[PDB]
């Protein structure tokens, strides 16, 4: 697994709304240690055990925390990003969509300053198969094993992950980084953290149109990775026929369809 696990504590920001606490409930029915919730105007409160404070300050002060997920609107949920970095929370996980573009890249670039991780935003989250659950993720189709996935699509992570788990090959840690333009944490950036993981036997890369991180991730792959990685590029620098060319040229091999990733892993594992 990479960056978080069972032992992961976690924040959830915006704890108090329909899907702050419908996730809740997922999160903790699924393991994941949940210990403090913020919602401005709701401290004092209580979500399913779950503590509940004004700030993220105030939760920190009686709560030692390793992440922290948000739920947060759109309008406040880069302030709330921003809010958790300022508190020295080391992983943050933006969940919420239609967050501006100025205010998304402003996050990032703060936060990267700071020193802290940011995932998203527009994002399902991160889950370590059987370990903890830390977004809105469907938990029952990341069954444990030893592939890693990182991916810009929600729909076909889900997709790939039921699919290696009804192979037997199951998952270890997977990233839904977010589809959108700006995003805080991309393939590059966590390939070599699954490089390194021993339980990680390879990675599938899951892409799309726009951007030039499938194209930066193969060059990077290409002349450090030690493990096996196979490509999936959704919608079949910046065109799907860029991000396929520099795939191929990396030595990367390209699945056409959902089960052809298991093949390739299957394959590449032999």
């Amino acid at each position: 697994m990479i960056l978080v696990n069972r032992e992961t504590r976690v924040l959830v920001q915006g704890i108090t709304g329909r899907e702050g606490q419908f996730h809740t409930k997922q999160m903790l029915t699924y393991g994941t240690k949940i210990v403090a919730g913020v919602t401005p105007g709701k401290g004092g409160m209580e979500v399913l055990g779950v503590p509940v404070y004004d700030t993220v300050k105030e939760a920190v002060a009686h709560h030692e925390v390793d992440a922290s997920i948000i739920f947060v609107p759109a309008p406040a949920a880069a302030d709330a990003a921003l809010e958790a970095a300022h508190a020295g929370i080391p992983l943050i996980v933006l969940i919420t969509e239609g967050i501006p573009t100025l205010d998304m890249v402003r996050a990032v670039e703060e936060i990267k300053a700071l020193g802290s991780r940011l995932i998203g935003g527009n994002c399902p989250g991160i889950i370590s198969a059987e370990e903890t659950k830390i977004g809105i993720m469907p938990g029952h189709v990341f069954k444990r094993g030893r592939v890693g996935i990182i991916s810009r699509s929600g729909t076909l992570t889900y997709e790939a992950a039921a699919a290696l788990s009804q192979a037997g090959l199951g998952t270890t840690t997977t990233v839904g980084i977010g589809g959108d333009p700006v995003i805080g944490t991309t393939f590059k950036d966590l390939l070599p953290l699954f490089n390194e993981d021993p339980e990680t036997e390879a990675v599938v890369l899951i892409g799309e149109i726009g951007g030039s991180d499938e194209e930066e991730a193969a060059a990077w792959v290409k002349d450090h990775m030690k493990k096996p990685v196979v490509g999936f590029i959704g919608g079949r620098v910046g065109t799907p026929e860029s991000k396929l060319r520099a795939f191929a040229e990396a030595g990367i091999p390209v699945a056409d369809t959902i089960d052809e990733i298991v093949e390739l892993v299957k394959k590449a594992l032999g």
